[PDB]
């Protein structure tokens, strides 16, 4: 199948709040992961056409990527830090679901996830 529309990133009728934790999720966690040498497959929606993955969105019904997470943070889409942390977990999970243990892409995700977990364990 083709790509779905990307996930929602802005909601004008939803209240906005800025939190120490959300600030840290954007300025520390997202920033650190984004700059990781293994991050580039995770910085934008999986392009099912360019990558020849016509079953990706048949298997993955809750797509997520760090580009989307970045926009959600920056637009104050998130009200609870757990929403953001869940999105990161969804992203890593999607990679594991689509692929198989031992696949090269899974090793990249695991490296990023380990760093993510360390930074989330220091959440203010
Ligand atoms: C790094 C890489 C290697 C090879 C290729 C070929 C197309 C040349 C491109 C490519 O670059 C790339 N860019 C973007 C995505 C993925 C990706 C993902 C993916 C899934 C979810 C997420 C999310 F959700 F966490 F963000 C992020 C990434 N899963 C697999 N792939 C590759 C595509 C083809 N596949 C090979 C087939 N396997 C099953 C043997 C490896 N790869
Ligand atoms: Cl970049």
């Amino acid at each position: 199948s083709m790509n779905p529309p990307p996930p929602e990133t802005s909601n004008p009728n939803k209240p906005k709040r800025q939190t120490n934790q959300l600030q840290y999720l954007l300025r520390v966690v997202l920033k650190t992961l984004w700059k990781h040498q293994f991050a580039w497959p995770f910085q934008q929606p999986v392009d099912a056409v360019k990558l020849n993955l016509p079953d990706y969105y048949k298997i993955i019904k809750t797509p997520m990527d760090m580009g989307t997470i970045k926009k959600r943070l920056e637009n104050n889409y998130y009200w609870n830090a757990q929403e953001c942390i869940q999105d990161f977990n969804t992203m890593f999970t999607n990679c594991y679901i689509y692929n198989k243990p031992g696949d090269d892409i899974v090793l990249m995700a695991e490296a990023l996830e380990k760093l993510f977990l360390q930074k989330i364990n220091e959440l203010p």
